[PDB]
C-alpha cells in the first residue's frame, strides 16, 4: 500500500537522512557548501563567536585529526558588522550551533557533541528557521524528539550568539531571518516531553520564552522592522551588498543597465558594487527588497519582489500575535504574572502582552481586512495603502488566532474558493498573480499551517477536504514518479514523464496531512483516487465530513 509505503519511508530512512549532528569526524561532511563557488569556498570553514571558548577547541581540534579536509577555524568578532558579512562573501564558513555536554561517569571527561538537527535536503545542508518548525512537527509525529528538541536548543543558541534566528547558519545569512515560530515550537516540544512533568523540559520550555522574549523585542518589534506610524512590523533585514548565495547569472538582467550607465563591464561593476564604490539609491533599495523577500521564506512571489520591505505582511505580524500570546501565557504560569528581561531591567505581566496582542489585533484588522473579498491584505507602510494580491497566507491570521469568527467564515466562504485548487491551495488566486511561490504552486507550509487553523475556528471537514486534496496529490506522484517526492507541487494540474531523503517540510506534510484521514479515506488514498470520485462515492452524512 504506496500509503503505508511511503509513510515508512519518511518516519524511517527519510529523516535518518535529513538528520545532522556535529562530532569531531563528520565535520567537512557538515560543512560542505554547494551554494557558493568561489576560491574560499574550497576548504571547509567554520566560524564561531566569541563567548565560546570550548567550542573553539572543539573544531579546531576537530581539523587537527583530518588534516585531509583542510578545514579552517576562525572567531567572529562580537559585535557583527553588515560590512563585516560583506567580507566574508567570498570566504564563507558554517556557524556553530548548540552543543550538548557529555560527561564521562567514571572519569569525569567532559566532551562536547551537537545537539541533532534536521536539514530540508538536498543543496541546503544547514538548519533553516521556518522549516524546522514544519519538521519538528513531523519528527515528533514520528517520535523521534532529541531531533526536534535540538532545533530549538540551536534557536535559542542562534537567538543569544547571533542575535536572531537565521535563515540558515552560515556566514552569509548572519544579516537574515525568517518567520518565527519559536514560541509554538518551544510548546508542542514541551508537550511531547511530559510537560510540567518533566524537570528538563520545563527549563528547555523557559530559556525558549526568554530567548522568544528577546527575538520579539530586539529583532522583529525593533527598527528597521517596526513600522513606528502602524505599529506593524516588516521584513527588513541590514543585509549589505549582492547575496553571495544565488545564482552568478542570477542578478545579471537587472545589473546590466546600470552597469551600462557606468560605462564598464558587468563582471567589474559587480566587484566595484561590492567595494562600495558605485552609489546607486534605486538599486541599493532593489537588494534591499530582495533580502526581504529571502527572510519571508517567499522567494520568490510577485507579491513581494520589488514590493516588500515596506509591506507589512499578513504572514509576519500574524506569526508575532501568536508571539505575545504565547509570552503571556509563560509568564502567568511560570513566571508568577511578572517577568524582568534581565537584559534591560523590563518588566511585563501576561495582562500587558495580552494587551498588545489585542491592539495588534486591531490594527491588523485596519489596515489589512476586507470584508467584501474575505482575505487580509498587506499594507504597504511607505505608500500608506493596502495591497491587491490575493494570498494563502491570509490563512496564518487562524493559525494565530487573531481573527474574529465573523472574519472566519467570511473568510472560508469567500476566500477559500480562490485559493482551492485540485491539489489543495495554491499560494495564491491566478488573478492575483512563472514565479516559484505564486499560482499555481500549492506548498507545504501554506497547507500546514491552514489545516491547523480550520481546526481551531471549528471547521475540520474544510481540513479533511484539503487534506485529502493535497495527500492524494503526493501519493500519486509517488507512485507515478516511482518513489520520486518533489519539492514544488502544482496544484492545479497532474503528474508528468536524489529523492531518497524526500525534502523536509513535504514530508512532514504528508504525515501531519495523514492524522486527519480515517483509515476509509486512507484506502481510497491507496487506490489513488482522485478527490472528485473519492467524494462522491460516500453517503450524504459520511460527505458531510469533507464539507461536501
Ligand atoms: O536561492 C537560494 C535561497 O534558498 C533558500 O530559500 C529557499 O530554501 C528554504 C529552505 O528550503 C525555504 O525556507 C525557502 O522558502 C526557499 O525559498 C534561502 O532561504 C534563501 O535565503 C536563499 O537565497
Amino acid at each position: 500500500n504506496p500509503v503505508n509505503r511511503l509513510s515508512r519511508l519518511i518516519n524511517t530512512q527519510f529523516w535518518n537522512s535529513l538528520t545532522r549532528r556535529v562530532d569531531l569526524n563528520n565535520v567537512g561532511e557538515i560543512a560542505k557548501d554547494t551554494k557558493i563557488d568561489t576560491p574560499g569556498a574550497k576548504n571547509p570553514r567554520i566560524y564561531v563567536p566569541y563567548d565560546c571558548p570550548e567550542q573553539y577547541e572543539f573544531y579546531v581540534q576537530a581539523s587537527q585529526m583530518h588534516p585531509s579536509l583542510k578545514l579552517e577555524v576562525e572567531y567572529l568578532p562580537k559585535k557583527i558588522t553588515a560590512e563585516y558579512v560583506k567580507s566574508v562573501n567570498d570566504t564563507p564558513g558554517l556557524l556553530a550551533l548548540a552543543m550538548e555536554e557529555h560527561f564521562n561517569p567514571s572519569t569525569g571527561e567532559k566532551t562536547l557533541i551537537g545537539y541533532p538537527y534536521a536539514v530540508p535536503g538536498g543543496r541546503f545542508n544547514e538548519l533553516y528557521g521556518w522549516d524546522s518548525y514544519m519538521m519538528a512537527l513531523g519528527l515528533l509525529e514520528a517520535n523521534k524528539t532529541d531531533v526536534a528538541r535540538g532545533m530549538v536548543e540551536h534557536f535559542i543558541f542562534e537567538i543569544n550568539h547571533y542575535g536572531k534566528i537565521l535563515n540558515a547558519n552560515r556566514s552569509y545569512y548572519l544579516c537574515r531571518s525568517q518567520p518565527p515560530f519559536l514560541t509554538e515550537m518551544a510548546l508542542v516540544v514541551f508537550k511531547k516531553l511530559g510537560g510540567r512533568s518533566n524537570p528538563d523540559a520545563v527549563d528547555l520550555l523557559k530559556r525558549a520564552f526568554q530567548a522568544s522574549i528577546k527575538e520579539y523585542k530586539t529583532v522583529w518589534t525593533a527598527s528597521p522592522r517596526l513600522d513606528p506610524e502602524t505599529g506593524l512590523s516588516r521584513y527588513h533585514p541590514n543585509g549589505l551588498g549582492i547575496p553571495p548565495e544565488t545564482e552568478s547569472d542570477h542578478f545579471d538582467t537587472v545589473l546590466l543597465p546600470y552597469a551600462s550607465k557606468h560605462g564598464v563591464t558587468l563582471d567589474e561593476f559587480k566587484q566595484l558594487y561590492n567595494d562600495g564604490k558605485i552609489k546607486e539609491p534605486k538599486l541599493d533599495e532593489f537588494f534591499l527588497h530582495d533580502r526581504g523577500v529571502r527572510e519571508s521564506g517567499h522567494d520568490t512571489t510577485y507579491r513581494f519582489e520589488g514590493v516588500c520591505a515596506y509591506l507589512a505582511t499578513i504572514d509576519l505580524n500574524s506569526l508575532l500575535y501568536k508571539y505575545e500570546i504565547d509570552i503571556a501565557d509563560f509568564i502567568k504560569e511560570f513566571c508568577d504574572d511578572k517577568y524582568e528581561d534581565p537584559l534591560d531591567h523590563s518588566i511585563t505581566t501576561s495582562a500587558m502582552w495580552k494587551e498588545m496582542a489585542k491592539i495588534r489585533q486591531e490594527k491588523i484588522t485596519k489596515y489589512m481586512w476586507d470584508d467584501e473579498s474575505g482575505f487580509f491584505f498587506d499594507y504597504n507602510t511607505k505608500i500608506k495603502h493596502r495591497t491587491s494580491y490575493e494570498s494563502a497566507t491570509t490563512f496564518w491570521a487562524l493559525w494565530a488566532g487573531l481573527a474574529t469568527k465573523e472574519q472566519a467564515q467570511k473568510m472560508v466562504e469567500k476566500a477559500l474558493p480562490k485559493l482551492e485548487m485540485l491539489g489543495g491551495l495554491a499560494a495564491c488566486t491566478e488573478r492575483s498573480r512563472i514565479r516559484q511561490w505564486d499560482y499555481p504552486f500549492g506548498w507545504a507550509p501554506h497547507q500546514i499551517l491552514a489545516w491547523e487553523g480550520l481546526r481551531s475556528y471549528g471547521y475540520l471537514t474544510v481540513t479533511n477536504r484539503l487534506a485529502y486534496r493535497w495527500l492524494f496529490m503526493m501519493t500519486k506522484a509517488f507512485v507515478d514518479y516511482n518513489g520520486i517526492v518533489v519539492e514544488k507541487y502544482d496544484v492545479t494540474r497532474g503528474t508528468d514523464p536524489a529523492a531518497t531523503e524526500g525534502f523536509g517540510w513535504v514530508n512532514a506534510s504528508y504525515i501531519l496531512g495523514l492524522k486527519y484521514m480515517n483509515s476509509h479515506a486512507r484506502r481510497a488514498l491507496g487506490a489513488c483516487i482522485p478527490p472528485i470520485s473519492f467524494f462522491s462515492s460516500l453517503r450524504p452524512q459520511e460527505r458531510n465530513l469533507y464539507g461536501l
